[PDB]
This record gives structure tokens, sequence and C-alpha cells, in this order.
């Protein structure tokens, strides 16, 4: 069940926008960033797992565990608050992106209504999730594998046009936007759901089979035209398989929205003390619906969220927590699970954590963050806020 979870927790959302980042980065840089960020995501997932195990063992020596609870148990209350805020904001923006993707996908099969009306309808539809897993874990694997291997097969059949030009990396802003989009792509394994290793690393290598051939085949066939089309289904010819992929993606995004709204809603209920009940969750829906309408961007929003929220939520905070919790010598002496010998032991783990923090801050948040924000403002200037249809001819 663990493998099924990580397969489509956060890969389906970014699968359609991957060719956009590939075109922004070039083929070589895109592949290299994909591999590097897959490795980094697997490492951060391992760090989170070991932290969870350590916290559980410490609690047992003297419900469902949550990341903020782990931080509270290990480091302190300040880290608890930091992790709670970051996780809540990340979930809110993930829901926003899910609604945006739902509207963008549903537009293509039925283009009678502009994207704005579609997001209105979908926001109204998901407002009913307030009134509202293991079995669906397998299903999500099946609905994302079809899309990943439909973009590859369909794109190759389409072939290269007589005038497609692969510009490659032309501006630093676009390059770093694509890099941050990949970073966001590989921030799904760190999701704390489905927590009781090299065996679990086989989940990320599988995710690399969905993302590598799909992004390389779509970008290769359509050249640099992907820059103006964040959603890869716009360029592909209309066919029954495209409609099947759109329907599967819509179902996946709707179910993921419903499932990932539960923790944010629980946190809101605890904060407000409500613990008839639909009214309490209404004010939480309002920010999500408004954000999707005002910023219907499909790829730029992914890049901005990955740069600002994910970079700290799933990359820097886990590394800092692992470094600080095990900093005392007694903590390492009584460690429940020693680091694997293949990664250099304690010295290697600390060096890797330092490198991860430095990288995700200098280029994962500074260069990447600046580039993503500049691109977001550029799209705001181009299509304007409350745009009727984002990237629609």
């Amino acid at each position: 069940d663990a493998w099924f979870s990580c397969a489509s927790n956060q890969v389906a959302q970014v699968l359609l926008t991957l060719p956009y980042s590939f075109s922004q980065l070039g083929m070589m840089s895109g592949i290299l960033f994909q591999l590097f960020y897959g490795l980094m995501g697997s490492w951060t997932a391992y760090l989170i797992s070991v932290l969870y195990v350590e916290y559980r063992t410490r609690k047992e020596r003297e419900h469902v565990i949550q990341w903020f609870e782990v931080l509270d148990g290990l480091l302190g209350k300040h880290w608890r608050n930091l992790g709670l805020i970051f996780n809540c904001t990340f979930l809110l923006f993930g829901s926003v992106i899910q609604l945006i993707a739902c509207a963008s996908n549903i537009y293509y099969i039925n283009d009678k209504l502009d994207k704005r009306t579609w997001t209105y309808i979908f926001g109204a539809c998901c407002a009913t999730t307030v009134f509202i897993y293991r079995i669906w874990s397998f299903l999500g694997l099946a609905m994302t594998t079809y899309t990943s291997w439909y973009l590859t097969i369909a794109s190759l059949l389409h072939g290269q046009a007589e005038d497609v030009k692969h510009s490659g990396p032309t501006t630093m802003v676009l390059y770093f936007t694509g890099a941050t989009n990949i970073l966001y792509t590989f921030g799904g394994h760190a999701v704390t759901v489905e927590i009781m290793k090299a065996i679990y690393l086989l989940a990320t290598i599988y995710v690399l089979t969905l993302t590598l051939p799909s992004a390389s085949a779509v970008y290769w066939a359509f050249g640099d035209k992907l820059l103006t089309h964040s959603n890869a289904l716009s360029l592909l010819p209309k066919t029954g398989f495209r409609d099947t992929a759109v329907i599967l993606m819509l179902i996946h995004q709707f179910i993921t929205f419903g499932f990932a709204s539960t923790p944010l809603y629980f946190v809101w209920e605890k904060l407000i003390g409500v613990h008839k009940r639909a009214m309490a969750r209404l004010p939480v829906v309002v920010p999500i619906w408004f954000l999707a309408i005002i910023f219907p961007f499909f790829g730029p929003i992914n890049s901005a969220v990955g740069s600002l929220l994910v970079s700290f939520t799933v990359y820097i905070i886990p590394a800092l927590a692992h470094m600080l919790t095990f900093a005392p010598a007694p903590s390492r002496e009584n460690a429940v699970e020693r680091p694997p010998r293949v990664v250099g032991g304690w010295m290697g783990t600390y060096c890797i954590n330092i490198f991860v923090v430095v990288w995700v801050f200098v280029v994962g948040f500074g260069f990447g963050g600046w580039a993503s924000m500049v691109n977001f403002v550029r799209q705001i200037d181009t299509f304007g806020l409350f745009t009727k249809c984002y990237q629609c001819p």
C-alpha cells in the first residue's frame, strides 16, 4: 500500500505541467534536475520517516501522529508552530492548485464555457466536500500511469513538426521557474500520509518512469511551443484517449482535494473550538475558491508554491529537524536506527543535510523563488487578474 500512495500523491498534479518546465529548462537540464530532485525527495522522505520513528519510540518509552506533533515532541513548541503553519498553508495552496487543474482539464473536453465559469462550477461542486482511502490508493496509481504513458505514446505518434524550434534555456527566470516546478514535482514523497528504506525508494524510481518519458516525449514533439501552454493536453490532437485522460485527471484531482482538505479542516476546527458543522468549514473554502479564480495560472502557480511553501515545508524543515534533534551526543548514542553505512554514517548524513539546506535555500528559494515570483507577476501583467481564460486561443 505504501508504494501505491507515493505513486500519485503529487505526481498527477504536475504531470501535465512537466513539459512546460522541460521546455523552460531544456532537455539536458530538465533530465538532470528531475533525477537530482527525485534523489533529494527520497532522502527527505527517509529523514521524515526516521524522525517519525524516533518520536514514536521516545513516546512509547514513557490517534494518528502528525508532523507538527513530531516537531513538538522532538525540538519544541516553536518548531511545532512553524511546521503547523507551513503544512496548513501548503495544503491550502495544494487545494487551490487542484481546483485550478480541475478547471483547466474540464475546459478541454467541453470548451463551451470559458475557464472562469468552469472554476466557478467546480468550486461550487467541491464546496460540498464539507458535507463529506486504502482501496483508492491502488486506483490513483492506475489513473496516473495512463496519463503519463498516454502523453509519451501520443506525443511520439504526433511527431515533430517541420518548424518546431527547441530554444532551450534562454532566460534565467524561465530556467529557475522550471527548476522550481521540478522541485515541487518531487515534493510528494515527503507527504506524511501512509507511515507505519531502499524498498520505499522504489516508489520514487517508479515516479521517475511517469515523469521522465512523458516530459521528454511531449517537449520533444512540440518544441518550445510548450512555453505558452502549461497544460500539455492543449497541443495534443483531440481524441477519445485525450478525453479519457482528462476525465481520469478530473476524478483524481477531485478526490485528492476531498482527501487533502480533511487535515486543514481539522486544524481549523481545533483552532476555532467547534470540533450544523458545515458552517465552520465554509470560511476555509472562501480563500481557496477566491485564490483559484483570481490566479488561474496552471504552471506559474505550481512554480511559486514550490519555491515558497514546499522548499521550506518538505526540504529545509525536515533536514533542520534531523540535524538539530540528533545534534546532542546522547541523542546519537541512543538513536533507535543508525544511519545506513552506504551514506557515510552520521558524518555523511549531516553533510547531506547541510548540502540540502544550502541548495534549497540558495537556489530552491532565492533564485528559484525570485524567478517564480517574477514569472507570476509577468503573467499577472499579461493576462490580468481575474482573467476570463488563461492561455486560451
